[PDB]
């Protein structure tokens, strides 16, 4: 049922480094054709650092692990009209023969299915603000707690509740480590105000943790949090307030906040988002190559 | 081989024919005698009339049974609340003590999945309770469905519970939730919850195709289909909702907690509504049995 | 190998003799040197005296150890609180960095399950913290027990934590919870929690039959047995001190890694050693009943 691209299939069969990539960043992070440009630049960074990129999406009901140029452009061109597909939506998107842009929870599922150990993303979903009134908590976190894969993120955006997100990850048995810092990063910016529960200082360090996790057959995964580079590192609070006073909820809520943050920052937040996923791709690829060498 | 599968259920499973799992806590605990027995038998009949084989699940003298005889349904109904209300976490204890257990959604999920039944019909699923922010009272039904790949066919979640938070928790647990032929998530006794359904399916065949995909993908999380109570009962919803609110207030003012709480609320609502809520409960489980059996048959045809 | 199994534990596993897992955070962090070592030896002796083999679990120089020698116990105890408190999520990192780690319930569950040990004695399990409704601080011990089919033998949950919410969370995770010979769920240092136990078991054989059924059913969730501290082994004092310690931690914003050690230390200071003495008594009692459960289970099988 799942279609693995020729390049990814070759790599997996030969034990070469593969880096999984998600597609909601393509459909919902930015408009066409900038979304396509970024996805291709991310894939190029993966290839230029010795790994094979496996962008995951669902197209016409077919889960695809590894996308061709045609599939990337086709996905990107549909823009925000593509179904944002969490793990729980996969079966429905398949059954309806639809297109789906897979989130972290869905991409985890497919990456694990075929034995990809490293999954590069921008930021992971989290515990939402005021969750003690709503219980709005991303399935990304639950999925990572029972999928043994390493997610390479730039931390968690302050749109979400970062302290509670860290607590929920801990409850779900997810190892969380910041890269070359004692501070947990906050996606757009390096400062979250939260201490990192653990630290790793090199791609080789990361690969050794992953290797141990694999060998032990633990069922919980890992969140690496790579602070956005210092050269690429009010709007959130105002966007949040506006969000409440205009009662934006459900599926509209998260796209509204990110868009508002981008508008209020005049493109600065999106630019940072682009910079961080590229940085995650660099470090993630180095981790994957180091891991492949270990194995 | 701790579990006993009846000849009728084993015959169906071995031949890839449609089977619908049914729970037994609605019999011993969820409904009074003898409507509890009457309804259980009528549900099994509806399952058969639509081409599937009913598999009511319970534990009898420490033996997990998948497929029950009429005398066993009668025993569960007659012994009533003296039968252990058996959640998944109670199964081992009821087996060890050689007791009788009427299985809830979390326990019935476990046994149905164990023997390869894909469709499980119930009235409603447990949920996040009201004031869960102070209590953290959240049904194991939700956790169980998040890690058991089976389709539960319900009429949604009762307003006794916190429906918006229940929907959030299901999402966090990776459970696909879809309302049947509606954009509104149903609230058990009534179709009106005030909550948008996160997804929608419009036919038994639609449902079967989602289940089929879930199976082929080997996902470990399950599915909640939520079937709004038939329109013929819509006039009763405001009444049952009003009584629900009064019963909740009464439970609080009388400090009814623990194992007493849920039975108190169901009984009180039926008393306040003069039997209307039980009548609605009977109608919705019959409707769920109808649609659930059609889903199971469609799925069997797909495979 | 993935793990180093001690000669005594390996022999027991191969010959079907009852084995009781033990954790090491109680040694490195839960108790001071040398009371920690003294108690660990006494607990292991109690396990042996009732017909089982103790398997204290830790990570030493990056190697998971199942079963410890006298030398290794001395090592964990003397290095004390400088050893990494190692939850399940920390195992891979402690292994990768070749470090020493004292394993909590969530980590010890993982290693016990790996080698097929069914009974794991601890003092108390982590829980839902007070004010979790603001913090969402909920121990991974609970999540782990909900998806690891092992019987944890505890003395309940300390009132430093939110006992009612801990019981609710365990229920949500499908963990069977039973108090031993009581209708009241125990509160670690003291037998009185003010919470009714959701279920009750009255003998080690009762417990073993529940475990046996859980095993035969292939359920993926575990069991918490809660053994009330012996009536002869101050409860009134430790509860009063607990309330005071909680207030102090709040007024001083003690958070993160500092919080739980602060509360346990403060309660012991405020009670003049009474709570540590109770902690020693309850882990010995858990070892007694837990080993009897493990032997009864081995006999059943
Ligand atoms: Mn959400
Ligand atoms: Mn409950
Ligand atoms: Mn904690």
């Amino acid at each position: 049922l799942v279609k693995i691209s020729p390049q990814v299939s070759e790599a997996l069969s030969n034990g070469r480094a593969v880096v999984a990539l998600e597609s909601t960043i393509i459909s919902h992070g930015m408009p066409y054709p900038q979304n396509l440009q970024t996805a291709k630049e991310v894939e190029s960074i993966v290839r230029e650092n010795g790994a094979i990129p496996a962008t995951i999406a669902i197209l016409n009901g077919v889960p695809c692990i590894g996308l061709s140029e045609e599939e990337l452009e086709r996905l990107a061109s549909l823009g925000k009209s593509v179904q944002k597909t969490a793990g729980r939506d996969i079966a429905n998107v398949v059954a309806t023969r639809g297109n789906g842009a897979t989130t972290v929870s869905a991409t985890l599922f497919f990456a694990s299915m075929v034995g990809i150990q490293v999954f590069v993303t921008g930021g992971i979903g989290g515990v939402h603000r005021h969750a003690n009134h709503s219980m709005d908590i991303s399935s990304d976190l639950t999925a990572l707690g029972r999928t043994p894969i390493a997610v390479i993120s730039a931390g968690v955006a302050s749109i979400l509740d970062i302290p509670k997100t860290l607590e929920y990850l801990e409850t779900q048995e997810v190892y969380v480590a910041a890269y070359k810092s004692d501070e947990f990063p906050a996606f757009f910016t390096e400062k979250s105000g939260c201490k990192a529960p653990s630290r790793v200082n090199s791609p080789e360090d990361c690969a050794r943790v992953i290797d141990a996790n694999m060998k032990l057959n633990r069922q919980a995964g890992i969140l690496f949090a790579i602070p956005i580079p210092k050269h690429h590192s009010s709007a959130t609070q105002r966007a949040l307030t506006e969000a409440r006073e205009q009662n934006v909820t459900g599926n509209a809520e998260t796209p509204f906040l990110l868009a508002r943050v981008n508008e209020l920052t005049g493109g600065t937040s999106l630019a940072a988002n682009i910079a961080l996923v590229k940085n995650n791709a660099l470090i993630g690829s180095q981790i994957a190559v180091a891991l492949s060498q270990l194995m």
